[PDB]
């Protein structure tokens, strides 16, 4: 398990936590020097579990596949919550058994059915360590509107900050002051998937990605991904998903 508490948290609490959680995704292999996701794992072994305790020190155990970095669902007090999705129901098989119930949310866990649910884009849901203590507690209290908020908040600053260590600095930056996400950060999120397939394509193509991704950048300004050598590939990502899963 890994464990983040929001009471006394500061950029390097936060750093420690997103490194925990990064060294407990298992990998056998690196590609570029950036460990690769399994293909699959079988049974509970599938599952990670984050407690995350709220400032004054309530907690939801929220349960991570550790082949994609997905969130599954979560735990507050007695009940368990899930996504309405395969992946989540599946799940549901090995985590939070002992909840006295256990809750199907109202929506899958993909950004576009969150946001529709939640209302609003992730373009103006403002993230930070504060969100994540806000998030935290509205979780602990079944809400399904007000859940869909707080998830986007959760899996940015949690599994999106896990792969992207420029999106783990801009939490960093909002530790103590709230800011919606960059559109390099939105980019990145959006892209995690296909640089994990290009650059894993880049082995047997003297490090040359098949199809070049566009992102936008720190200053707003769109561009080009077309081989290992970019700063994203030797800097930024730091987790991939296994093309078999794409
Ligand atoms: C690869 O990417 C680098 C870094 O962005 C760029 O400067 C260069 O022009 C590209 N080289 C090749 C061989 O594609």
């Amino acid at each position: 398990d890994v464990s983040f508490r929001l009471s006394g948290a500061d950029p390097s609490s936060y750093g420690m936590f997103i490194k925990d959680l990064r060294n407990a995704l298992p990998h056998t292999e690196k590609v570029y020097n950036i460990p690769l996701l399994l293909p699959s794992v079988s049974g509970a072994g599938r599952y990670l579990l984050m407690h995350l305790f709220n400032y004054d020190g309530n907690t939801i155990t929220v349960a991570v596949d550790v082949t994609n970095v997905y969130i599954m669902g979560y735990l507050a007090l007695t009940t368990s919550y899930f996504f309405n999705e395969p992946a989540a129901d599946l799940a549901s098989q090995y985590v939070f058994r002992s909840a006295r119930r256990k809750i199907t949310l109202p929506y899958s866990g993909n950004y576009e059915r969150l946001q529709i649910a939640a209302g609003k884009p992730r373009e103006k849901i403002p993230i930070g360590l504060p969100a994540l203590d806000t998030a935290i507690s509205t979780l602990l209290h079944y809400d399904s509107t007000a859940a869909a908020g707080a998830l986007l908040v959760l899996i940015q600053t949690t599994a999106e900050a896990a792969r992207f260590k420029y999106i783990e600095q801009q939490i960093q930056e909002r530790a103590y002051r709230d800011e919606v996400p960059s559109s390099a950060t939105i980019s990145l999120e959006n892209s995690w998937s296909g640089l994990s397939k290009q650059i894993q394509l880049a082995q047997g193509n003297n490090g040359v990605f098949r199809t070049p991704t566009v992102l936008v950048d720190s200053k707003g300004n769109r561009v080009q991904i077309t081989n290992v050598t970019s700063n994203v590939v030797t800097s930024n990502i730091q987790l991939l998903l296994n093309t078999k899963n794409i």
